[PDB]
């Protein structure tokens, strides 16, 4: 019971007559700028002079300018910088230089949802969040519609990128931002890495060889997750051995008890929704990311890395 | 500090002069029989008359016989049947028909490690456990060496299958069996599915749209696990956004607390090592697998399946 | 908001042209065979040769045959044996002998719901579960409809038995089986007997005469339950003294606290729904019912039995 | 099992041909500048114009310059400023003015270990941490060795200061920084002051005169700690009365229980190692040190201060 929009719903007329400034040239900057030019919209990439990304962008054959300049001549500014760098670039280099009635666009809602960018009341503010006809759907959301055509423009932008093919889902900046932070913290990276680490340490402390601990706790994860990707949980259960399936159904809850886990995950979500997580992260970046650099180091020293590196080398032959 | 053996350590002379009976024709039977013939050892597949697998095996162009017959004329019997079916086929159709001084081989140690097969004292008993030169290493173990050449034969079998290329690791039936059950129960299927389900239910109960709950808790798992496969945990951390990395380092432990999780996983491992899990599973199969069929059904009804199916369909276009 | 079917909805044409084999001759076998003949369908009772039930069935004037024979000549087989004996009789004597496209019928869903009988794909599988025009309604359910007319046939069977008169309720094998086990365990036998025993022991240990403990804790139960049967709980409250009513409303919760009781009953229900109870009971019967025979004995020795027997004798005069 | 270096291992040739800028003129600035000139290396002190420290440094007969100027003409910059002031002085006045291939030196690792100073890749970065031939050993550590001679230079610096005499211990910035913070928090200041305060309050609340509470809980501490300094714990036990010794051995654990204390100290250490403490302190200084000024005041008002001041005055006569 959700509103899906396709290529047929989106009209490239709302973008093709507009100048798009792509700020930043990571994986996202690369792909955004690439697929836009190959759909016949004039793109300029805004970068800092004499950067590694400056030369990489010219090598891909794109028009490259300083950030302030790229913005001065743009109708849509698509901001594809790290969350922690966006607010400063907006204040110093986008806010003063973006034409009135212009559009300010995002791939992530974080800085707008948590008020690190308080955009001018005259701008359109929208987001296209991607996740040939490879089946990559996208989210689209509009925070602010000054012109009356933010949503058609955003939908056109998704068409011009190739995201409309598999379907564009309409949402809000709130729901995009809060579900992204939740996934990262509770499941995708935070929870999963802790579960693997506890598995590996359990076997190694019980005196099983580290090499075999690594195979049964890290290397074999891909096999399971590929099945979930293709055919969901019930497909995954169907394909695994009955012994595996029986163990899963009767001992999974002992590993990860449902009500306790749901309680702890509700606290993770509370800190996201309350703004406490955003505050923590914003302040962390004000003082040189001490905790990030400290944790990186402790986790890079973990015995699981030595064994992992040896076995991945051994397999590459 | 582990003993690795390569193609150069293995001598195909120990297998090429032997008749191999492959029992069963799942994915493993298919691959074992295939790669053996393409390395010039004479293979026969033992199957039950008029089965779906009988016709599929003839269609791949293999010599197919009843199980008793395939065993009567074999020097090595490689048993590639479900754990719960192996013991009965061994008792009724392998034990009476396998030549004295023959070899009985496995891909999984479960039935031998837990005494569901008590093999004759005259047999060799060994295992090759796989996980062109695609980097698929294997485990090898020898439970029983009557001939004095079980280990060279097993190593030759791994060569004849293409498992020697990326390296063969010598282990024991105990360590193969107990680490496999542990992975399935604590991490790969049991733990991971419970963590995803708690994530998804947390978001849906908090009023986020199920479609977006599904993207941030299930679909995005593949992206993370592909990075872990390629470059381990520290590679995965390196590639994710700093916001994701910060969340992982500061909230992962809140989702999955280390000492509590390790305690519960030690209980999972205790039930494996004590034989309690094997007993539970063996008895389950004596009475028509009531719990397996009951749980399957409850998990197939879960709301996560409806939303999963809709979105996977939508993406296939 | 439930689907009720009456005599008018059921067409005896769907049964009267069919041969019915009734397997077993307890209370249910007796009544099923009886009421069918008195509605003009030809019945045969299948029994083991030279049993006590064999002679009792001939004495009621029914055609009696060995089980295999009764099945060979039947279109509908109605299985009215103890849950623990059904699976073996199905495997050895019904499966080989029941015509293709035949109907296999039950009064209880237990063996089908928990896969102790895995019925042939060509059979109809349905159930009639009864609980002159005495007001005995029935449940009806269809597990498997090969012919396209399982449900009309089942409904006809209920008509031919006299169960349609007070109404036939359509349900599923799942809901019949799981609610029956729940009632037996949590309330009807399990809970109620424990509550009586705790009452009786409380009074006797407090030094009240056992005879009077027995009257106020066991004999008087019938008076209350007859009122609940006739006029429900609010009828029962209406008829009891205001002192009794006041005590009930203000101390019932102290005896049986609501949230704690509901928690424990949810665990009883979980073990039913998960298949754990079915497994426990199936395995119990594989090894000669040690726990059943042990508990019987301990409960038959209970002081409540001596006093009960004396007072029931005294009242029969 | 630790690497000790003496005067004989250190070659003053690595420092005597280099210009040293000492930034700051506390106790450490004073001593560093002093002992360097008296070992024949040319020193300049960098200070802010018209400060109290400016005039005090000229009065000791040292060449004094603005910070930017002192750095422009230096080969080694020794930073002896409060931890909270170092990062700003590095960014604004050292980073732009320090010659390429220069050396940046510290007495404390805090700002480098926690990334408040991210030093240029061309610099040497090392530390000498002191704790006639008075027995003052030193630590030495090298964070960054661009020239290939950071360690000999650092060792020479320790020689030129008089720290080599009692021995220089090679360590890391990590171990110097984390052990210093731990000592301050768990034992030296944090723990010890809390233990004294609880002792004093216990006696005063029990109605002993405050003067005598002060003698038995504060004044007598010096006697014990002087013995520990000279002859360690077993020397201290040896010199105290047997009654004191018996009380210590049988009631010390009641005051300060071992496993509980070790648990709490592991949490103190965790917050240090994780970067949480550094973040807390860095942010505190961004907003005018509210907690520091608040706590100072509450602790200065404590009744222990009034009694202390009276008795110290009384003893000075």
């Amino acid at each position: 019971t959700m509103k899906i929009y396709y290529e047929h719903d989106a009209d490239l007329g709302f973008i093709l007559g507009k100048k798009v400034a792509v700020l930043g040239f990571g994986s996202q900057g690369h792909a955004h700028a690439h697929n836009l030019k190959d759909s016949g919209v004039d793109v300029r990439v805004g970068l800092r002079k004499g950067s590694r990304s400056w030369e990489k962008a010219e090598a891909a054959g794109l028009r490259v300018l300083p950030v302030a300049e790229a913005v001065r001549e743009a109708d849509v500014v698509m901001v594809l910088l790290p969350d922690e760098k966006q607010a400063q670039v907006y204040r110093e280099e986008v806010e003063p230089n973006l034409k009135e009635g212009g559009a300010l666009a995002f791939a992530h809602g974080f800085n707008v949802h948590f008020g690190q960018i308080k955009p001018r009341k005259d701008l359109d503010v929208w987001m296209v969040a991607p996740k040939g006809g490879s089946g990559v759907p996208a989210l689209v959301a509009v925070h602010q519609d000054a012109s009356g055509s933010a949503f058609p423009t955003a939908l056109a932008y998704a068409k011009a990128i190739g995201a409309a093919r598999a379907g564009v889902i309409a949402t809000t900046f709130k729901d995009e931002t809060e579900t992204d932070l939740f996934g990262e913290q509770a499941v995708l990276c935070g929870g999963l890495t802790r579960l693997i680490r506890a598995g590996f340490e359990t076997l190694v402390e019980a005196g099983y060889p580290p090499e075999m601990a690594y195979f049964e706790t890290v290397h074999e994860v891909k096999l399971i997750v590929d099945l979930i990707y293709e055919a969901g949980l019930k497909g995954m259960r169907y394909s695994i051995s009955n012994t595996a399936e029986y163990g899963d159904y009767t001992r999974g809850d002992l590993a990860v008890p449902l009500e306790e886990t749901k309680r702890r995950m509700r606290e993770i979500l509370r800190q996201i929704q309350s703004g406490e997580f955003a505050r923590e992260w914003m302040l962390e970046n004000q003082v040189g990311s001490p905790v990030l650099e400290a944790n990186r180091k402790r986790w890079a020293a973990h015995p699981i890395e030595e064994v992992g590196s040896r076995l991945r080398a051994m397999m590459r032959s």
